[PDB]
């Protein structure tokens, strides 16, 4: 009950829990690996829970800089904000959404993602390229923390791409006390040739908290993750 048909065709999508999928193949200075997850989110509370397994061994990156690449359809949107959700008014058909990510003093990773449904489960199927890391950084070496700071991320519309665009700042810690940069662009437009809802200038708030499935002896993320719309005030 939005009296926003557009709005209305978003929620229904997205009410209850859905279930998730992600698949990425991934290829980092030479090193191929993949990714599955699976798991629910629940947009009412901007909730997702889910499990990635690395499907060929170990995997070469550490799974906290896999953590923004790995659905923000599923972010809560508030009654007020609602017609700014570009990512569920993209649904079914969905949305691209690609990333360069900048490692300061280190490689970057490029990634295209395609978010839409199969029947009733949300999919993610991403490809990712990682270039120019050092062999012995915190990267390949494997030195940040099995953690996820909070922070808050801008959203702006793109008009001339009828999407979204968003650039961010991830500080990753490293296991020495100190952060490794991680410096996001993203862009996201949609697969369909329908219209969208573009939003006005908003942030996107985000807590993780990353754990382990003590029965499980392949290398594996518990993600909880939890995002909020916000900065536009209901006056």
């Amino acid at each position: 009950h939005h009296t926003d048909p557009m709005v209305s065709k978003g929620e229904e999508l997205f009410t209850g829990v859905v279930p998730i999928l992600v698949e990425l193949d991934g290829d980092v200075n030479g090193h191929k690996f993949s990714v599955s997850g699976e798991g629910e989110g629940d947009a009412t509370y901007g909730k997702l829970t889910l499990k990635f397994i690395c499907t060929t061994g170990k995997l070469p990156v550490p799974w906290p800089t896999l953590v923004t690449t790995l659905v923000l359809c599923f972010s809560r949107y508030p009654d007020h904000m609602k017609q700014h959700d570009f990512f569920k008014s993209a649904m079914p058909e969905g949305y691209v959404q690609e990333r360069t990510i900048f490692f300061k003093d280190d490689g970057n990773y490029k990634t295209r993602a395609e978010v839409k449904f199969e029947g009733d489960t949300l999919v993610n199927r991403i490809e990712l390229k990682g270039i120019d890391f050092k062999e012995d950084g915190n990267i390949l070496g494997h030195k940040l923390e099995y953690n996820y700071n909070s922070h808050n991320v801008y959203i702006m519309a793109d008009k001339q791409k009828n999407g979204i665009k968003s650039n961010f700042k991830i500080r990753h810690n490293i296991e020495d006390g100190s952060v490794q940069l991680a410096d996001h662009y993203q862009q996201n437009t949609p697969i369909g040739d329908g219209p969208v809802l573009l939003p006005d200038n908003h942030y996107l708030s985000t807590q993780s908290k990353l754990s382990k499935d003590p029965n499980e002896k392949r290398d594996h993320m518990v993600l909880l993750e939890f995002v909020t719309a916000a900065g536009i005030t209901l006056g």
